């Protein structure tokens, strides 16, 4: 619910590194910005 760049600003990572991180850590971060 935030542009891939705005995401990087809020997430503190890159689109590249995120796509490399485990699918769980990915979904975890998405949900964490929400409420887990």
């Amino acid at each position: 619910y935030l542009s891939e760049q705005d995401f990087v600003s809020v997430f503190g990572i890159t689109r590249g590194q995120f796509a490399a991180l485990p699918g769980w850590k990915q979904l975890q971060m998405k949900k964490e910005k929400g409420l887990f």
